[PDB]
């Protein structure tokens, strides 16, 4: 019993697609799913994906309502598909993966991931479900999370935060931290030591360190003198330059939080997706300085100092490799006469 | 267990909604119903109605696949709704009635016609189904059709033709004549004596009498001297003028048939529906004569002669009333010096 | 003089359809109504309803711009249609009723409510217009509202708030309180004594009682010792439980306002409409506790105390029937050893 | 009083917009104009243009229902706009010109052609309407067609056929020949001597000379020995090759009419418009020969003989220019040893 | 090399159309432009204009990213078109002008503004680009803006603010102050002395003078007694009347800012565009007073005191003409016994 009317019945009663039987009437008209409640037409789903409206409405249901890794973490690990679940990208308002395994007949390519066509793909397993660890050992290319310790395997501690129904949080009623594993052509590979993106919003920014709390509270001169930040040029990379028509640096999300509360500005998030690095179109109000492509990254302010306080200040120009979120991020460094001048994510 | 996937299953196997259980996948995209057959997307229904695509697709599957009265007959006998069936208007590619009685939940206004809301409405009953004659006796306003005599009521013989899956025919493997009955606010009313339109197409015209066979075969002068048609002016009403650039009469479909085979012309049905009187935009391709609103009617010609050979040729102008297809069509008559000049349906 | 260009003329000058004559050009393209103002194309209306764009644009105009009862009040009273007016459901961006009486020809089913077709329907009359009281006495099924006393009829005082152009308010320049009457098959029926939903928003929450001002200001222990709420378990029903993965209770809107200011959270309003009892999808952003179907209701905190301090604490489980907004709301009660454990709206 | 409901009223009663006052209800939904006739929705116009939805419906009702020059004649001349009329391109189901002069406010760029903005544009005037043959003397750039002679101007005889409601005909109840005049920046210019295309359809081909009647009746060798067509190679240019996989020649429309009746073939008009030279994708169904771009032109067979029996057969290759339909068509001519090998329109 | 794939490549890398070479795949589906980024479909542009989606997406990428005059300024000067640029109306999410010069082939009417078709139109030049001053001297109808003084021409200082990427600002890193010039049929005309609207938002209101800071801070009585505002009736025109059902006056934007912080209300901006005078639909959420058509204007409070303090208080009623934003705004004045009663923009 799998039908459009049955899916809408679960949406009207249990919120998401449970396993309950029953049907309610449905009207489809211009990428919108309607239902009749006491004689009125009520909207339930507005299609914004590249799929048919009835298929995406079935994929919006059955979505994973448990804490799952962020889409950027799954994309950096090369995950291509999900096993017996659907990871809903709450950004883009679309599924994070376009094909399914035993979920929706229109998007299904296999009933079970052990079929022959799923071998060259990177399948995503959730060890919190029974037997998923066994299928990961039998699979050829995959990624596994478990919350615990799987015998015989070496774990990699992942991000402390996770997305729950679109809300990125560090849970205490739940865990939201996973041990990551990965197989490539049958070989279990070692995930390298890495930094992690804090994933924070601009309008509800919160510090997470004593150094961060001081950065927001203290002035520009008082913060550089205490933590010994001379010559490393935090005035241009973090604070930002607004004197001329072109904006200076401003490549730390912490730099946007302090500036936003003192003077709002405009953001255009072209290419709206969840990437480790983000490019915004910035137009500073009050002043008028702007920049078309502004590469911004969110790191703990202590981590950015640890990265910059371990580089050779002698070379004029050098490409810097740093692994964040299980991928190599390229940085560009410029130095003059023993002090840096700029240090930003490479384009 | 009514669902969209179950309806499409009946369309694939049985052709129409046979009530069989089973489901097949369905994709809805831009007023089109698709299904997947061996990994290939196949079209099943293209919505051309004023209803949601998933509702009209269900009404099209539950259509009546038996000989039913033509829509113009149902519209002249002011029928508003159908009882436990769907009369599909094949000319408009839409249902002949918007509301239903126990057919589709989205369009249903009642489970059974004996409910309180259906009393002021004219309900269509089909005596060929069990118990429909009993409900017509209990109903307040309705129309009944039967193949038999029915006890206690006086029948009215209908037309010889009927629509079967869109094809108007006079069947011999099936019966296409119906005895018509009608109730208005309780009292059974006597249907008057009437003529019937033959409902014939232009590219597939067939005569149905000896006078018609002679009209096609013989010339203009040879047909008027026989049958004695002097003064009644059939040269203008039936044959046509074509001399001046404003077309004369040509108000008989039998006149369009003879003219079409000798030299074709253009027709525009700018109001596409099934009416007793049709108005076409005709442009003769040979001479160049044309007319914007040309009122055309299809009679046996043996009836049109009977209608015209029974009018007072003394008065110069008179509105003529004649009952065709259970409704009074108004005609305009002009005479001069004891002979007819023109005689056409009134707008 | 009724036309699309004339309606857009009234929108461009008077704001709504004021009945003035005149036309302005209009362009229709993909559920959007445009007009030309000084050579530029300006949007006027975006269709979000299940109706054609030109019909809904005419129904958006002619809307009632005076204080009218809320949709949930009309729905609980079983109102089916409106008489010579249009009640716009600002929550669904659509008409609250799909058929009209002498308003729009495309949606009209009658010119006057005294016609024979409108008898089995529940017609809404507005006593503030001339003669509407007389038509309510002649009607069979209907609901009447008045600002004063109608001679011979027993009134029922309604809520103190009403919607004015989508704004729920307790007016002082306008009344916004009505005496309610109702007829059923000709019999004037007695409306029961009932509670009323306050209809307040989460982001603009305002107390309306001394007990409510103390609930927001005082702590959890300080509010229960006063007012004497021991054993009645307000810690779980109103304050809520966030310790475990599943959220416990939290069924009072005043409990959402206190929690929202101390810690924001996510709400998914599936089935968006006015239904006295609302079901949201809660995801607490701080702890991570969540709940798919959370039945929330907005009552004066004094009224919920009056309801709970008048129930038998002996039975282990019992269905409680309380009339709110002219309808019976079913509650579920659980008790243990002389004290309650949970008390929520039943599903 | 111009409105959408008034235009549809004219479409219902009079067939086109003739200026009668009255309104009927109208519903727009997905590029379709509907109306309600006795409770059922009837389609009136299906938008296939690049215009909105109803603006094209108004332009379609105000079309010219009189014999007007074909679009290719108006396009070979520099005509850019029409004066107080609308020329409907029946091939593309769209107006032949986008802007109007005093016809539709949405598409109007001026009320009268002598309004400073229409000076650099070529305005089409119709001398059959009162005036205009005086505004053309006042206009800077324009084209005039008359049925007779105008004083002081030298006429140019146009083609014998014209389009009436989409039907190309040589009328005898109307006049389809026009005297053409043209002004460019003030000076009246001399139109050169030219050939005219016959504008004939494939499935309704009709000969127009004794040589054409002999071409269809007689065989290949019997037609070349008469009329003396040795060395000019009509076996390849008109008859066709069909022997090899690539199709040979076949650039005369009379060559298609003879071949189509002796067993058909497939044509794709992948650029649907009215041009003097048409390019078709032809695939022979009998042999299998085909050609992607096949340049076909419709000339009187006597005219093509007159064009080919007057070229220098000595040079091996030469670009030939001939004026057809008031434009220079380029031809490619190849010869060998004093006889023609191929002769086709240049791409 | 101009194509849809190349335009999208400039959107993903440089933010706007920088003229860089390269292509990326693109999917078009229902007024939405998609692209593939790491295997997912990402939205780039949502068409809300009256143009095709691929044409509007190209115009949006070629928008002017420098400070340009506001649309109301360009409209008050009668500007019809832009020269070699695109002025994007950020309020309407559409181009401020529908035709272009050497920008987009689909919307282009000329390559250079010196062509013969652009003469009767009012073209907009930007003096900050090379040679634009020379083309303005050669043009017939146009408007020039410069940051400095052009030799031989008399300048007119414009407003202090301008729009940069949709943000109206008084820049200090950029000028945003322009000298305005205008030609009419070759004659350079003198722009009159005028007032300027401040162009401020309600939720981010900021005073700009000592009188404005006092108006927001002080009470109603203390502001009138200090600046000698007796008899001029600022209580009704600026403060507003909320006692009765109809709202009184409130035609200054500074009066909306003071009321909004003390008591929020609703605004419906029907006819959404940038005009010197705005008409909103006001609904006060506290008292219930409302007004359908409320003409609101934003001037410096000192400028509104400069007016009214130079008017004859003797006449009972008289039309007042004051030039604001280079256009004559009409006001209505009512006086009684030496003191004014109302003074508002005329409808």
């Amino acid at each position: 019993h799998m039908s459009l009317e049955n899916v809408a019945f679960n949406v009207v009663n249990k919120g998401h697609f449970d396993g309950q039987q029953g049907e309610v009437p449905v009207s489809i008209i211009n990428n919108t799913v309607y239902t009749k409640v006491d004689g009125v037409d009520v909207e339930l789903f507005e299609n914004k994906t590249t799929l048919p409206v009835n298929v995406a409405f079935e994929l919006w249901a059955k979505r994973n309502i448990k804490p799952v890794p962020e889409v950027k973490i799954l994309n950096n690990l090369g995950v291509d598909i999900a096993a017996n679940t659907v990871i809903w990208d709450y950004k883009r308002d679309a599924p994070a993966h376009i094909s399914t395994i035993g979920v929706c007949s229109m998007t299904d390519i296999a009933k079970k991931p052990t079929e022959t066509i799923c071998a060259p793909l990177t399948v995503f397993f959730d060890g919190r479900v029974d037997g998923q660890v066994d299928l990961f050992r039998n699979a050829r290319n995959g990624v596994l999370i478990t919350e615990g310790s799987v015998k015989g395997l070496q774990p990699s501690v992942g991000p402390k935060q996770a997305s729950l129904n679109g809300v990125t949080l560090i849970g205490e009623a739940v865990k939201t931290q996973f041990n990551y594993y990965k197989k490539v052509d049958g070989v279990v590979q070692q995930l390298p030591e890495t930094y992690f993106t804090q994933s924070r919003n601009l309008q509800e920014f919160k510090p997470r360190s004593q150094m961060e709390i001081d950065f927001l509270e203290l002035a520009m001169d008082e913060f550089i003198e205490r933590y010994k930040l001379e010559g490393y040029a935090f005035e241009h990379i973090v604070y930002g330059d607004f004197s001329h028509s072109q904006l200076g640096g401003l490549h730390l999300l912490i730099g946007l939080a302090k500036r936003f509360k003192e003077s709002p500005f405009e953001l255009e998030d072209f290419i709206p997706m969840d990437s480790t690095v983000k490019n915004y179109f910035i137009t500073d109000a009050q002043t008028g300085s702007s920049k078309c492509v502004c590469s911004v990254i969110d790191l703990l302010l202590d981590d950015f100092v640890e990265i910059i306080k371990s580089q050779d200040l002698s070379v004029v120009s050098k490409v810097v490799k740093v692994t964040i979120d299980y991928t190599e991020i390229s940085f560009m460094l410029w130095c003059k006469d023993g002090h840096v001048e700029t240090f930003y994510p490479k384009l």
